[PDB]
C-alpha cells in the first residue's frame, strides 16, 4: 500500500464533475476545482486545469495526472510548511502518509490548525493524539474516512486499509 493507493480508496474515481461531501465542484480523483456554486465556473476552471475543452468530462489519464499534481502540491506543501515539516520529519513512513492523506483532503491550513494533535504526534503519544483528532468538525463529517486515517496514526500499520 502507498499514498496514492491509500488516497484513491478515500476519495473515489470519477470521470464528470461532481459534487463533493461538502456540496463542492470535484473532479478525478477528489481534485477540487471551486468552492462556488456555479457550474459553469466549475466547468471552466475545469478547462483550465485540463488544457483542453472538456465540457465537464475528463479520461481516467487526465485524473491521474491531476491526481499526480496533487499529490505532490501536498508533499511540497507539508516541506514547506513551519508547523508541518518538523512533525512531518518525526514520522515514521506509513504515519506520513497519513499526514499526506489529511493535507490532501483539508489543504496546509487546515491540518496546521490541529496544533494539539500535532504536538501529540511530534511526542510519539498515539493513542492520545487518536482521541484528540476525533474531536473535530472533519471527524463528523467524515466519520469513516477519519477513522481510516486516525487508525493509521494511531497503529503506525495499513490495517484500516487492508479491507478496503
Amino acid at each position: 500500500m502507498n499514498i496514492f493507493e491509500m488516497l484513491r480508496i478515500d476519495e473515489g474515481l470519477r470521470l464528470e464533475i461532481y459534487k463533493d461531501t461538502e456540496g463542492y465542484y470535484t473532479i478525478g480523483i477528489g481534485h477540487l476545482l471551486t468552492k462556488s456554486p456555479s457550474l459553469n465556473a466549475a466547468k471552466s476552471e475545469l478547462d483550465k486545469a485540463i488544457g483542453r475543452n472538456c465540457n465537464g468530462v475528463i479520461t481516467k489519464d487526465e485524473a491521474e495526472k491531476l491526481f499526480n499534481q496533487d499529490v505532490d502540491a501536498a508533499v511540497r506543501g507539508i516541506l514547506r510548511n513551519a508547523k508541518l515539516k518538523p512533525v512531518y520529519d518525526s514520522l515514521d513512513a506509513v504515519r506520513r502518509c497519513a499526514l499526506i492523506n489529511m493535507v490532501f483532503q483539508m489543504g496546509e491550513t487546515g491540518v496546521a490548525g490541529f496544533t494539539n494533535s500535532l504536538r501529540m504526534l511530534q511526542q510519539k503519544r498515539w493513542d492520545e493524539a487518536a482521541v484528540n483528532l476525533a474531536k473535530s468538525r472533519w471527524y463528523n463529517q467524515t466519520p469513516n474516512r477519519a477513522k481510516r486515517v486516525i487508525t493509521t496514526f494511531r497503529t503506525g500499520t495499513w490495517d484500516a486499509y487492508k479491507n478496503l
